[PDB]
């Protein structure tokens, strides 16, 4: 199961979001970004429970996140070169 | 200069305009996707000048584009696995 | 009278509202959703005040509900089937 | 393979796009809403693909269709009573 | 039955529908206004029928209206002094 | 100087603020509402420094106000029959 | 009387815009922007009156504006260095 | 390196937060505003990675932030008259 998940954190709790991101085997890539949101993480796991799972006991319990907006990846038009 | 961009098109244009991004060199990952946006790329370019000639001359050029969003990307707060 | 509302949590509290809701007569059907919202319910109340006391004073007053959206279902425009 | 979709017409365009969405088979329910959005309807489809095909080829295809938020309901936490 | 439509209009229609908007009697008031919408009008109508035939027959087949947001007032939390 | 100020407060709280709003003078008219707003108020003020001076120091110190949403109203595109 | 404007323009149309933008008085900056607008104007107009013509009849009827938003400014909480 | 950007503070915090980022070198023009953001600041740093850090670890560290929207200007699209 694949997604891209768009974080806000608590104003300023960006840096320490991250890092705490950067350790998950789930997430393939994190970015901080300029704009309305904040974070942007690929979340690849082996199941749809196991993303469900990881983001709203993981991802969705970290300090300093405030929201998540996941984008659930159409299977059959996702390109990574 | 890397940037993600999030992608509104007309009604129904999305699996025309991911065909479109995904044989351009600077677009190195594109994903159609459920939500509020319709269509997410990730867009590496040479420079800035680059990035913001692609954006809006390339990718808001294309038929059935209405909006984009692009988020770029923190130097030294970004990761991909 | 009856409703959607479009429930937004505080982060990682969504299983549990999810939980909270179910339970409750008003509720048809509820749902965790992926994107911009966390839950969507349908309420069947048995009149407009009494929707009105059931999301302000229930489905508001639930801990770790952030915000509620409710859209009311226009007479005549509704099918279930 | 369950999810709502919130759907923006063009203005005035809601009633005739409610009756176009009324007879089709995966659509297992339907309502025009006051709000922000202008039509809430439940898509149930054999298969994600099966989703996807009928949100794209379909509900995004419809004239007057403008926008569609499609929310992916998590398997698990979803009850219809 | 009573409401605030909040309207967006195509850009440079905005003095055009508030015009259009002023003479209808269900219109009790109406403002053009600065930021994210256009026009806000508040609608009195004779019952929820007749304020759903006004919304969109209307108000929403208006030209230039692009969007527009009933807020239902609630019964019992409503004054003008 | 006149605005119509769109509320939100904290979940549940809609009632409480409501009451408080509707003895001040500077409100000539308050209602709650169903949808992404909770509360809307019409500010009438002597000048734009005293509905300022209102908003900020009145309105959005309020207990369980969230956030407010000024519409400044433009002179001579207003009308309350 | 001034205000900052945020302007969406059609896709692809910013460059174009900015151009036209620049040439008018009341506009003592412009910026194309990164993330979900386009442009960013500082206008400044002897009145209030002058304000709304200028966004209402000038800016908002320009080829290629699709939408704007205005950001009154409170006089006596504005610096520009 | 030049951004605009988009603060929202917790309710009635924005004169406080005004009055920190006035005194601020990185910041070269600031207003308090009526609409969806509460404050509108330009920022000129010396270089993106002092951007980052101003934008993260004072802008967003100061009391009652509660978010920013920071829109990074576009080279060669940026005038001040
Ligand atoms: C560093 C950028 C931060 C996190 C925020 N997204 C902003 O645009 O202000
Ligand atoms: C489980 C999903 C959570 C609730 C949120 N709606 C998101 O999209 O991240
Ligand atoms: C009839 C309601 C229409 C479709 C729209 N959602 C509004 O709130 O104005
Ligand atoms: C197939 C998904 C489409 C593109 C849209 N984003 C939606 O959620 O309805
Ligand atoms: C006159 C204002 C126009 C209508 C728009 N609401 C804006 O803020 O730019
Ligand atoms: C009573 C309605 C509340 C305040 C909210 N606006 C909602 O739509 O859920
Ligand atoms: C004084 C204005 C405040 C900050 C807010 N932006 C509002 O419009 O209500
Ligand atoms: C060049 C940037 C354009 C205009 C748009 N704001 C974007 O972020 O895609």
């Amino acid at each position: 199961a694949s997604a891209i998940v768009l974080i806000n954190t608590d104003a300023g709790g960006e840096d320490e979001v991250f890092e705490r991101l950067k350790s998950m085997s789930e997430v393939t890539e994190v970015h901080v970004v300029y704009g309305v949101y904040d974070i942007v993480v690929k979340v690849e796991a082996d199941s749809m429970d196991k993303l469900k799972d990881f983001v709203t006991n993981t991802i969705r319990k970290l300090p300093k996140v405030r929201s998540t907006l996941t984008m659930i990846i159409v299977e059959g038009k996702s390109l990574v070169k």
